[PDB]
């Protein structure tokens, strides 16, 4: 049980931790661990009857295993404490996988230093799907790059509100409001991603720290 | 609560999970968080009256707050769990900080990622690395970062100390955990990325050292 209330400056406290910056809570630590293991079980479910290229013991098609794992590409920065959370939950589940990362910005800055994906089930973790425009470029990158037998999204939050352009996830864990969302990795230029609880920013709050680090 | 036995096959089983790959059980989940946590409390009590350069005003100097925060460096790719979970303990001791990724690797040591934060001169920063074991991965770190950025003070803290693999002089300013002088897998920990996902922190076989050789 989390604690959430407001002090005498109409502040939201959650657990005796005041949270200036935010609007209102959309999700405890609680509700969002719950979140991401359910949908680690979905995707343990999913690609453990899967089979892909073999690059251990030479072709053709073997069984997901330790020894040809799922292959998830991460997107830093966003979805480093995701991923590190999803991870141990797939463990749990007992899904075969090893991580990778990309990182872009708003240009890619770090490419994937993976290089036989050829004919391997890739899934993606990102933080969230707002406009679709990232994930749409990430796709389209990964898919030309490494020519995945199947290529899949999972992201922590998806925003429908939001889109731009044709993006639906095939896993998502949480549905969050048409606002900014702060914590839990989503941020404001680097500040925020450590709170345990996403929230909504308050109005204009998005130009707090203007100073590039 | 953990329960750690070997089963009829001599294989260590922690909460009902063999791990054939594993000589010794170092530390579990709870052991691990707990002594993180105790860093982080570490980590905050030091920083926490500490100031660097303001540069949310332009100014000259300012208290370590969420205006101008504790520089971050993250060594990719083993520390990404262990930031993960030190970041959520820093928050909840207050210590404002902001965290950027660096990636090196040996061939002789050589960086394949760059960090992308371009105002660290004058800044107090802390280096988050999976393990201190030979020590040359570090050094080759604080020398480059030292170098290129000009920060206040430059620290590291570690999720484990290996003293007995030390070969150039390198004692972390924070230690975790400390591990026998053996190859560790399990959280972060790695055989050419399995193994990282692992709540717990094993000693390997020696013998599984070369069980995945394909590249991925
Ligand atoms: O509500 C939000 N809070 C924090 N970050 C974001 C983003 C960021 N923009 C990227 C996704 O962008 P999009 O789907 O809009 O192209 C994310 O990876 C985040 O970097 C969109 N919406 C949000
Ligand atoms: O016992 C170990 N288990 C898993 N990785 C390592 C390493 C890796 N080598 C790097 C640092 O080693 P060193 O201090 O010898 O230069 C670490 O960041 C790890 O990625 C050293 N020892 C170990």
């Amino acid at each position: 049980v989390h604690v959430v209330s407001r002090n005498a400056e109409g502040v939201i406290v959650v657990d005796g931790k005041a949270y200036p910056m935010a609007e209102e809570l959309v999700a405890t630590e609680s509700v969002i661990q719950r979140s991401i293991k359910a949908v680690a079980k979905q995707i343990a479910d999913f690609y453990r009857p899967l089979s892909h290229r073999d690059t251990h013991g030479g072709g053709g098609v073997a069984p997901i295993s330790d020894e040809n794992p799922l292959i998830i590409i991460s997107v830093l920065k966003g979805s480093y404490i995701f991923t590190a959370d999803m991870v141990r939950y797939l463990g749990d589940y007992g899904l075969p996988h090893v991580v990778d990362f990309l990182r872009v910005a708003s240009q890619l800055l770090a490419e994937t230093q993976f290089k036989a994906l050829r004919g391997k089930h890739v899934l993606i973790l990102e933080d969230i799907v707002d406009s679709g425009k990232t994930l749409r470029y990430i796709l389209d990158k990964v898919q030309r790059e490494h020519q995945p037998a199947t290529l899949k999204v999972c992201v922590l939050a998806d925003k429908p509100g939001g889109r731009r352009v044709t993006m639906q996830p095939d896993f998502v864990c949480l549905t969050v409001p048409n606002k900014y969302v702060i914590g839990y990795g989503f941020e404001v230029n680097d500040r925020f991603r450590c709170f345990r609880h996403i929230f909504t920013l308050r109005p204009g709050e998005a130009r707090r720290y203007p100073a590039h680090l």
